[PDB]
């Protein structure tokens, strides 16, 4: 589970992918995700 602040998962990104409760994935970028 992908803690606060990190890659949850961008275009090619197959690691954590699902962020912690209470953090939401940000697709920043198309390749850049993070969990906020
Ligand atoms: C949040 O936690 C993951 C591992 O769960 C780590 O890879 C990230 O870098 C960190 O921000």
């Amino acid at each position: 589970t992908q803690s606060h602040y990190g890659q949850c998962g961008g275009i090619g990104y197959s690691g954590p992918t699902v962020c912690a409760s209470g953090t939401t994935c940000q697709v920043l970028n198309p390749y850049y995700s993070q969990c906020l």
